[PDB]
């Protein structure tokens, strides 16, 4: 099971104020009392959240096996009475979805964000892991513009005896057709979700965003794949099209997409993304 579970978290960390909800539990800011670095603490009431427990175990397992600058760093899991503390690196720049709220991105920002997402997917997929919930809300940034994949709550693991998954998980607007159909699928599902995320970064919202999620559960397998419509560069449109193939084996790998024209021509230093982070802080501060 979970061999490296720890105890007595408050000997090592200080729990500070609530900073969000992780659907499983609450998320708190915290301090590593050893380094004085800020951490993010997700507290899960084990007494309450009873059948997502197998998902909790899954999230912990996957995280404890990841070591990448492009994946939210995992400190450890701590048992404390009826509570499980999952302690991770704090990322202060908000999510990519947050950064969209004040207005449109330009294609340099879109490419920069996508390139780092792609480095994350390359890492995960090389580790036979599948994120299965790629969307802007699960892409978090440090206050200086580093970009990491977050929320491994439904991440899947492939093995020598299980080469495909088939579980119905993810977020409907971003889900690949084969996942909705619960066919046998793999990392190529993440590549479809990446394509929807590209549209989301460009347009602000995924295709079908105004419809009830249950509707899209039939629309996505039925309809032709979405395309990126509007006045965007040809390489961006082709990048999206490449990802959004109904046939999974025809989608490129993350490795391959890192050499796409759109990425090569437009991605720049992640530090430039602090402009976006500042735009959000400004916007959020004057929001009524
Ligand atoms: C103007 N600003 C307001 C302050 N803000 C800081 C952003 O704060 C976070 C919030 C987190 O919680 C998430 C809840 C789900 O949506 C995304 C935000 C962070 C986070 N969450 C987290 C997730 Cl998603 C999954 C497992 C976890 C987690 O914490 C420990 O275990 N992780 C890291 N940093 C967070 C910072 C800036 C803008």
């Amino acid at each position: 099971g979970m061999q490296n579970l720890k105890a007595d978290p408050e000997e090592l960390f200080t729990k500070l104020e609530k900073i969000g909800k992780g659907s499983f539990g609450e998320v708190f800011k915290g301090i590593d009392n050893r380094t004085q670095k800020v951490v993010a603490i997700k507290i899960i009431d084990l007494e309450e959240a009873e059948d997502e427990i197998e998902d909790i175990q899954q999230e912990i397992t996957v995280l404890s096996q990841c070591d990448s600058p492009y994946v939210t760093k995992y400190y450890g899991s701590y048992l404390k009475d009826t509570k499980l503390w999952i302690i991770m690196e704090y990322l202060g720049g908000g999510s990519a979805l947050d950064l969209l709220e004040p207005g449109p991105l330009d294609e340099t920002q879109i490419a920069t964000i996508l390139r780092e997402i792609l480095k994350g997917l390359d890492y995960l997929h090389s580790e036979k892991k599948i994120h299965r919930d790629i969307k802007a809300a699960n892409v978090l940034l440090s206050e200086h513009g580093e970009v990491k994949l977050a929320d491994f709550g439904v991440a899947g693991q492939l093995t020598d005896t299980q080469i495909k998954r088939n579980t119905f998980v993810g977020t409907p607007f971003w889900m690949a057709p084969e996942v909705i159909k619960q066919s046998a699928y793999d990392s190529k599902a993440d590549i479809w979700s990446l394509g929807i995320t590209a549209i989301e970064l460009a347009r602000g919202e995924p295709p079908h965003s105004e419809l009830h999620p249950m509707k899209v559960l039939f629309l996505i397998p039925k309809n032709n794949p979405p395309t990126l419509e509007g006045n965007y560069s040809k390489p961006l449109k082709e990048f999206v099209e490449a990802c959004l193939n109904k046939e999974p084996s025809f989608r490129p790998t993350a490795k391959e997409l890192l050499k796409h024209k759109f990425i090569l021509r437009n991605a720049k230093k992640t530090s430039y993304l602090t402009e976006l982070i500042d735009r959000y802080k400004r916007w959020k501060a004057e929001q009524s």
